């Protein structure tokens, strides 16, 4: 897969600002000889596994060509430190973006973000790629408000995400984003990604609220097994809440496919008055005045 990738010479790459970090490398904003890029490094002393996982992310990204999937510019593999270079998403991770922009977008803009995410996910699913870690923290946002799916690879995806925790039976999983069958018996498919997408829908419509609030991981699993689901966000179109609820069907076969999700979101956006009908919000506070 690396043969598809452009090998970039180090002298074309200028790292400027540190935007992400880890123990074995950092992510930078930089310039590529005259365009802005993001640059992820892998420090010397890396293991064979680290090299295979690191370059494997670029290999996977290089197989994709879609508006809603992060674009690979190239790799530096013949010099050290090794680097992966992608387009630069000016607004960063979607979860933090929404929390910093609380209430600043229209309902139509929020639904448009979800349509872009769904289109990227439909592409991945049809390319036989199961994400396993779909969440707003793994979506990136550009200066056109376009949302693109990121975080690709094999074992590195769940291993590197601190939201993914060790379960009781083994399996490092981000519990509150993960479908029941993936938690219970390790069955990760595009239909478990659809469950996760429903959680992403709730994250977007709430401007980055943490799913299930302070419930512990076990409390979340128990609640889901007992039939409870996340309540409607504030100011949420009825059609949007209905859609996220169908993503959370216990029976995998009853969930919409991403093809269905993209179609529904596209129809709602193209007839935007449909989004004015709101699901009832259950208030958690009563304010009474004479
Ligand atoms: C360079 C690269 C290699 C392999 C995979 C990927 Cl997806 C990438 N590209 C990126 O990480 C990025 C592309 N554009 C980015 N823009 C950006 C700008 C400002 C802040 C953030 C941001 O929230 N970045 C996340 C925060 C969590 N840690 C990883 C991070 F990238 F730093 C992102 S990061």
């Amino acid at each position: 897969v690396l043969k598809f990738t452009t090998e970039i010479h180090p002298s074309c790459v200028t790292r400027q600002k540190v935007i992400g970090a880890g123990e074995f490398g950092e992510v930078y904003k930089g310039m590529l000889k005259e365009v802005p890029v993001a640059i992820k490094t892998l420090k010397a002393g890396y293991t064979e596994k680290q090299r295979v996982d690191f370059l494997g992310e670029a290999g996977i990204m290089g197989q994709f060509s879609h508006h809603n999937i992060i674009r690979l510019e190239g790799v530096i593999s013949k010099y050290k430190p090794m680097m992966i270079i992608t387009e630069y998403m000016e607004n960063g991770a979607l979860d933090k973006f929404l929390r910093e922009k609380d209430g600043e977008f229209s309902v139509l803009q929020l639904v448009g973000m979800l349509r872009g995410i769904a289109a990227g996910m439909k592409y991945l699913a049809n390319m036989n790629y199961v994400h396993r870690d779909l969440a707003a923290r793994n979506i990136l946002v550009n200066s056109n408000l376009v949302c693109k799916v990121s975080d690709f690879g094999l074992s590195r995806v769940l291993e590197d995400d601190p939201e993914a925790t060790y379960t009781t039976s083994g399996g490092k999983i981000p519990i509150r984003w993960t479908a029941p069958e993936a938690i219970s018996y390790r069955k990760f498919t595009s239909a478990s990604d659809v469950w996760s997408f429903g959680i992403v829908m709730w994250e977007v419509m709430t401007y980055g609220e943490r799913p299930y609030w302070e419930l512990s991981n076990h409390e979340v699993m128990k609640a889901i097994n007992d039939g409870f689901r996340l309540p409607t966000p504030m100011d949420c179109p009825s059609a949007i809440y209905q859609l996220m609820m169908q993503c959370w069907q216990q029976e995998r076969a009853r969930r919409p496919k991403f093809a269905d999700i993209v179609s529904i979101l596209d129809k709602l956006i193209r007839a935007p008055d449909s989004l004015k009908t709101l699901a009832d919000f259950d208030p958690r506070v009563s304010i009474r005045l004479p």
